[PDB]
Order: structure tokens, then sequence, then C-alpha cells
């Protein structure tokens, strides 16, 4: 199957925002999150990657708003931010999320994380937020953590190069290849996409196990439309898709 795009909707203070290099305080406001989500559905998305940034930073929450989005869209939603314990996981699943992402919990509560993975299977992914080879917590050695999560049976990873996130500098394809080689679980690419050629380059990683990509800033910045990105992810030529 082609590279799956997950257009992002990140929520802070009730707004759809993008951060630069994952830094709290660096938000650019792009308006209503439910409007953004509706736009992605109307563009032909199969998935949305929906993040509660306030919860991710351990500094408040937008949970009802995210629940409304998950319930209203008829497509699959990957939900992230603040999923750290049974109450929050239960809530995310009850909301109708197709997948959740664990982040800080995978580092701080390895026992709980392994239990969750064993119980919920393909509904669970782990987000690995990488700076060099060190994990960041919105956190340990990347490779040791990855081996532990593989042993626990993790079914999917979301790999973000935090240094590239929001920067429009291109994805860290080397890191993606390195992580994909280290696991039999599929990898979702995140951070740095800037161009239709970046999407084409990621689409050539699907055979290595990078089967998906989250797209944030490039869409909100108007670099390309979501239909353009989907076209390239599904094999259209960049030179044709370019406006």
């Amino acid at each position: 199957a082609m590279l799956t795009l997950l257009p992002a909707v990140d929520v802070a203070d009730g707004k759809a925002v993008r951060l630069l290099q994952g830094e709290a305080g660096s938000e650019t406001d792009y308006g209503s999150p439910i409007e953004a989500a509706r736009d992605w559905v109307e563009a032909g998305a199969e998935w949305i990657h929906l993040v509660d940034l306030d919860a991710a930073f351990g500094r408040g929450s937008n949970a009802p708003l995210l629940e409304r989005i998950v319930g209203e869209v008829g497509i699959k939603v990957e939900l992230s931010g603040g999923i750290r314990d049974d109450a929050s996981l239960t809530r995310a699943l009850k909301a109708g999320a197709a997948r959740v992402n664990l982040g800080t919990a995978a580092l701080e509560d390895p026992q709980w994380t392994a239990r969750v993975i064993a119980e919920h299977g393909e509904k669970i992914a782990v987000g690995l937020d990488v700076r060099g080879t060190t994990l960041a917590a919105r956190g340990g050695d990347l490779w040791q953590t990855l081996d532990r999560l593989n042993e626990a049976g993790c079914r999917r990873y979301v790999v973000t190069d935090v240094t590239k996130d929001g920067t429009l500098t291109g994805p860290n394809t080397e890191l993606l290849r390195q992580v994909a080689a280290r696991t039999s679980a599929p990898v979702v690419a995140s951070g740095g996409i800037s161009s239709l050629e970046d999407i084409a380059a990621l689409a050539r990683l699907v055979p290595q196990g990078v089967d998906s990509a989250i797209v944030g800033k490039a869409l909100y910045n108007g670099n390309f439309t979501l239909p353009q990105a989907l076209a390239v992810a599904g094999g259209a030529a960049v030179q044709d898709v370019q406006a």
C-alpha cells in the first residue's frame, strides 16, 4: 500500500497551531481545529494525526475539543498528547480513536507501557521524539528504548526529529532508515517535511518499513495542498503535481 499521509491537527489553547522545534511558546495560530480537521477530510485524507499539545506539555488539556473532532470525522484518527495512564488511555479509546500514541509514558512507565501494548495491540503506537540519539519528553537513549519496546511487542513507532519539526528543512531520512532497520514494526515519519519532493522521498521508504508520514507545517504554510501531497504519496510525479 502507498505511503499513508496523516495531516496533523495540533491543538493548543483551543486553536490549531504549529510549533517550531517542538518548543512550547513557539506557536503559530491557524484558527479552528475542527475546521482544519474538516478540511483534511474533504481533501481525501484517510487519517488525521490529532495532538493535544497542552496535555503533551503537562500543562492543561483540550480533551473535549479533541473528542468532538474524533467523533465528527468519519475517518481514522491517531490521537496523541497526555496519554499516560489508564484513565487517559480509556478516555482516548472511548472517544473513538483508531490509534493512540504514547510518548512520555513509554519512557517514564515502562511497565505500564508494556501492559498497554499487550492489551491493545494495533491501537497503540509509541512516539519517539529524538534529538540526536536522545529522547525528549514534552528522556533516555533512543536505541536502548527501541530495543525494550520491541521486546514488549510495540506494533508501531512515530519517529520525530525534534530539531527538524516545523522547520521546513526536510525530514531526517537517515534517522528514519536507522530506526526502521532496527524494528519489524512500521514507522511513521514526522518532522521537517517541506516539499512534494520530500513526500516522494518518503514514499520510496515504504519498502523499508516507513509506511506513513505526518505532515504539519508544510500544509498550514500553504507549500502544497493536501490533495497535491496525497497525489505524490500515491505515485503522481512531483513535476506534474507542482502548481
